[PDB]
């Protein structure tokens, strides 16, 4: 039967609290950034370090939404050719991040073992590793290989299933999302970025093809350069300017369980639906296999491109239908800049957690690794993501509105954030980007 429990709700941040910059909004800024997630913040840092004045506006709290809620494995494994450099260089930048900011983001190089279920999986793993090893950029080699026997069994200590082979990304990363983006926000503030929380951006004023200001709920700020890094809210923001972003929301759930003696370390991914990541604080992040699509207005508006999230393919997908459906039609898609926007109602949006999903993955984890019988649940939460239909982010200028640049629509933003932040800064400043952004352009959606 069809579920009725998936719901979009207002919530609170689960990430470390970041104080707003003191005082009034500035009257002008060289660049204004909409959103205080990892993309807004990493973009701000790259621009500030180039000597520009930068202001971030955040309707709720820093890392209140996706960036504070992520499973947060930092990996390149099985990425496409267009995406791989973003992940490969993301990892490079993360490895230098604590040094850069003189603080601990919680980033750790920990390694990731993915058990492979059969020869077909093994074939696909070896094929990707072969090509990635040959094409790895930025004068840094890939450190991903196949392992087996004694080596694998000790990596997967106490495992009840006879796993024989696995892809091992030895330099995979981990960052605890409660810690990472907030600590980067603090660094941003130290280098002169101004961050104003509880401050929604309603829209952008422009004429003659030049942006003149952004309008917030607390006043306007003059600028000719704007970055929209609004996460799931980017589509809605752009719809009010007559531009369509093809993104569809998906609901997820996550948890933390306590560490136990004799548990495997680092990052484990098994094909029988078991995925955990040891955190810097001793607890384990645990991710269920499944996602839910709550049926809403945009499910019909974007459906043809998104059939892999709406019943086609064999992704682990569950439909849900409820209050969301009717609310999605009541959600305004345009508003004047002098009236209240939907951003001022859902300052810290999330989805209701699915307890059944979280219980099921944890039980599967206890069966496969009996030491976790003595582990208990530390924390549980829900989250919303909003990918494009083509497995590519939107990192692009907006031709219609010179001065506007978008950096959004990724489900790998923890990994990509540092790299995407630099690319976005390059687009803003007119520098030849560190990674060619053609594949991430809005041009791919025209005609
Ligand atoms: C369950 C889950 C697991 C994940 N696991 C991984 C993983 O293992 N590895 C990985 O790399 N990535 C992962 N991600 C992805 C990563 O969390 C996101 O891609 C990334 O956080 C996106 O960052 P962002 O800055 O674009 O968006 P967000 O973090 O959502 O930031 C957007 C911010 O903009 C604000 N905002 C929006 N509109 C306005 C406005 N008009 N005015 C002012 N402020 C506004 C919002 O309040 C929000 O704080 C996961 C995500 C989820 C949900």
């Amino acid at each position: 039967m069809v579920r009725r429990d998936g719901k979009f709700v207002e919530s609170k941040s689960r990430a470390l609290f970041v104080e707003s910059t003191e005082g009034a909004l500035p009257s002008e800024s060289d660049v204004v950034i909409i959103g205080g997630g990892i993309q807004g913040i990493m973009t701000a840092i790259n621009l500030a370090e180039r000597g520009m004045s930068v202001t971030i506006l955040e309707k709720g709290e820093v890392a209140g939404e996706q960036s504070g809620r992520a499973y947060s494995q930092i990996i390149s494994y099985q990425t496409s050719p267009e995406i791989f450099p973003l992940h490969h260089y993301g990892k490079i930048l993360w490895r230098g991040m604590n040094e850069k900011i003189g603080a601990d983001t919680s980033y750790r190089t920990q390694g990731r073992v993915e058990a492979l279920a059969d020869e077909k999986a093994l074939d696909r793993a070896q094929e990707w590793i072969k090509t990635a090893k040959e094409t790895a950029g930025f004068d840094v080699p890939l450190n991903t290989r196949i392992i087996k026997g004694e080596e694998l069994s000790n990596r997967l200590v106490g495992a009840q299933t006879p796993w024989t082979v696995a892809a091992f990304e030895e330099d995979s990363g981990s960052v605890d999302p409660e810690t990472g983006t907030p600590t980067l926000a603090r660094y941003a503030k130290q280098i002169g970025v101004k961050i104003y929380t509880h401050c929604a951006v309603r829209g952008i004023e422009t004429a003659g093809g030049k942006i003149s200001d952004v309008v917030t709920e607390k006043g306007a700020i003059r600028t000719s350069n704007v970055v929209l890094a609004g996460g799931i809210w980017s589509r809605l923001f752009m719809g009010n300017m007559g531009v369509d972003l093809p993104t569809l929301n998906v609901y997820l759930s996550q948890q933390r369980v306590s560490g136990v003696p004799g548990a495997p370390r680092g990052n484990v991914h098994l094909p029988n639906g078991i995925h955990f990541r040891e955190q810097a604080d001793g607890t384990y992040a645990v991710a269920p296999r499944i996602f839910t699509s709550s049926i809403v207005k945009d499910s019909f508006l974007l459906g043809p491109k998104f059939m892999h999230l709406l019943g086609g393919g064999e992704l682990p997908l569950e439909f849900s239908i409820g209050e969301d459906l009717f609310n999605s039609f009541k959600m305004p898609t345009s508003w004047k800049l002098d009236e209240k926007s939907p951003f001022e109602q859902y300052r810290i949006a999330t989805a209701t957690q699915n307890t059944e999903h979280l219980d099921a993955v944890f039980q599967r984890m206890k069966t496969e690794f009996p030491v976790f019988e003595k582990s208990q649940i530390v924390e549980r939460w829900g989250a919303v993501v909003s990918p494009t239909f083509d497995e590519l982010p939107i990192i692009s200028e907006v031709k219609e509105y010179p001065g506007l640049v978008i950096n959004t629509a990724t489900v790998w933003g923890m990994t990509e954030g540092p790299a995407a932040g630099e690319v976005t800064a390059d687009i803003v400043t007119g520098k030849k980007p560190v990674i060619d952004p053609t594949p991430f352009s809005l041009d791919r959606f025209k005609k």
